[PDB]
């Protein structure tokens, strides 16, 4: 029913390495008097992250944006009034949404373009071979978006099928593979290119004050990844997708939200979020079990590329695994998190780390990812 | 190669009717001294629009949002300082992006939910029959978006395939039909539900000053539409899709843009935009011609559901039509524009007006739409 082939992904991390000590040090500087103050060495140490890559330097986020009409305020309120307006402008203002977005939107296009070309080289293809383009980009408001940018820069054929998304977030790594599978099913001669470019650092907001704000600042890293899916096997084909699985939890939309305020984009996380995704992990084990119910006990997942959102739920996955399964399945996933949470680009990154480590032809593979709204998508496959 | 069946669309306009005289009158009030002032009765009269429907009242856009820390500014600058801050707060501030979005996001979910249920009733289906959901929503930043909202409210099955988009804009009416076609091709038993919900009035910005600003205020209307596509014909099936066509113009990304500023969403239009879409209309005539080149001259489009973006390019379409073709093809399209430009919801709305008017089984149909970035998607079909 479902047959789709996947060449190895191309991963391109953020060039601006931001030390976790630089963030801890920076936020301490931002808010001197705070209740979370003692929690810092404690909270930061639990992440297990020394440093991450960004598409922009920490300065690009923390810096003051300023900019305000002022003249209208001055007029509405002679020489004494001018000194008053200058006294108000001197105060450092946060960056407006367009100020945070502009440079990030540029980085996204650039990193995405690189990853796109990388993906095509790995597949051994030409830019003109691409028939359908799928893009995923969440934290940098743009219309037209990454898809039209790519079709211009690569470039792609004028008749390429453009399929941009912005609300997939963390599930892009599996939802786009599931989608690509369907496209190459409608036409096996199709060449689908998936590009996930995320400047997640756009969520780093210096002003916010929360036990969770610190966690949002420390969690995410920037990346652009890409991969080719085809309806017919290629020597460059690394993995074959056999089934897709979707699961959405009713009444959990507000656990992970991305709010777009006048000062950029905010990612608010409810403490029960992980607990909610644990549900989708159970749902998945059940999916796999029911699918290998008739089949002999021989069937067994040799590779697990999972993206629950954190090490915590990763630990939970290791303990929920049926009977006796290999211990180092979440090795690649865990290795990925130590560099940061790459959201929509996480799955590919993990697939890359798995690939770069060396896999055996025939290895049973499972790709998994959970995302805001609390919806998840899993794929079962076979390594080639 | 491509076989997809489409039940009649459900259209649900904005309940808040805004008279064009109310907008003309309002903007005159906003900007007393202006160069465009004499152009008003002239410019507004060319639109051919008496009034439009909105998901919110004109007041919801024009109203002042206010809201500002203030305390920090006061502290940074006793009783005299307090009177100064109160003197600054008295000035009417524009609404912040979250203030413009919040109520619109609510209207979008509601109108979309209604149109979704309507679409399912027209198809004679149950909410649990839906296998894939496609949503399109451009002017109201939300993550999770309309897709998860719908899966909760309808509700849909936990395993429904969610496919949300926000950057499709005006092309959603054809890009989602093309996409739906591919999905039901991968699995003909599939039931795809498309929902396009747009609060385009979110772009109405009282402050902006441009010959084009007036045009942006006067052009768009709010709508939520929905339709069911299946891989197998149903008694409710109204139209059958046979082919899909895509076309993107290189180096034209900046003609129609949607910028997300701190005070909401802005839609900037370059004067050469229509001239650019004329290109895609030619490209399309050529597509159809090349496709009916071998076939006898008998082949002839009996229904033309087109959405170039305005009456101007509509006139151009009427004059570019090969040989002798029926005069009232753009009748339904033109009828649609007199009520406003519904963007992504335009095509369905036009398909509805065509349907409500009565069509003959066998009528050759063509669906067309152009959208920002300057990309277009056309579909050729046969009425049932």
């Amino acid at each position: 029913a479902m047959a789709a082939y996947l060449c190895a992904p191309a991963v391109i991390h953020g060039e601006h390495s931001v030390e976790t000590r630089e963030i801890v040090e920076e936020v301490r500087g931002r808010h001197p008097h705070a209740p979370w103050a003692p929690r810092i060495d404690g909270i930061a140490a639990s992440t297990g992250i020394e440093s991450r890559g960004w598409m922009l330097p920490l300065e690009a986020a923390v810096a003051p944006g300023g900019g305000g009409d002022l003249g209208a305020a001055r007029e509405a309120l002679e020489q004494d009034a001018n000194r008053a307006i200058a006294a108000l402008k001197a105060v450092p203002a946060s960056q407006t949404v367009q100020e945070r977005t502009a440079p990030a939107w540029e980085a996204v296009q650039a990193y995405g373009e690189r990853a796109a070309r990388g993906a095509l080289q790995i597949a051994g293809l030409d830019v003109a071979d691409v028939d359908c383009l799928i893009t995923s980009n969440s934290t940098t408001p743009a219309l037209p978006g990454l898809d039209v940018a790519l079709a211009n820069r690569l470039p792609l054929r004028g008749d390429t099928m453009l399929l941009p998304a912005t609300q997939w977030a963390c599930v892009a790594g599996t939802r786009s593979l599931a989608l690509a599978a369907d496209l190459v099913a409608a036409d096996p001669d199709r060449v689908v290119l998936v590009v996930i470019s995320e400047a997640l650092s756009t969520t780093y907001q210096p002003a916010d004050d929360t036990l969770e704000s610190l966690i949002v600042r420390l969690l995410f890293a920037d990346t652009a990844v890409a991969a080719v899916v085809t309806g017919r096997p290629r020597p460059e084909s690394v993995l074959r997708l056999d089934a897709a699985w979707h699961h959405t939890l009713p009444g959990t939309r507000d656990l992970h939200r991305l709010e777009t305020r006048a000062d950029g984009t905010h990612f608010v996380m409810d403490r029960r979020g992980p607990r909610a995704v644990q549900e989708t992990v159970t749902a998945m084990w059940e999916w796999l079990r029911v699918r290998y119910e008739d089949d002999p006990s021989s069937w067994h997942p040799d590779v697990l590329l999972a993206h629950p959102g954190g090490t915590r739920v990763l630990e939970y996955m290791e303990q929920t695994m049926p009977d006796e399964w290999p211990s180092g399945l979440l090795s690649y996933s865990r290795d990925s998190y130590t560099s940061g949470n790459r959201g929509g680009a996480a799955v590919f990154d993990i697939l890359r780390r798995a690939h770069d480590a060396g896999q055996k032809t025939g290895s049973r593979a499972v790709l998994y990812a959970a995302a805001p709204g609390l919806t998840a998508t899993a794929l079962e496959g076979e390594w080639l």
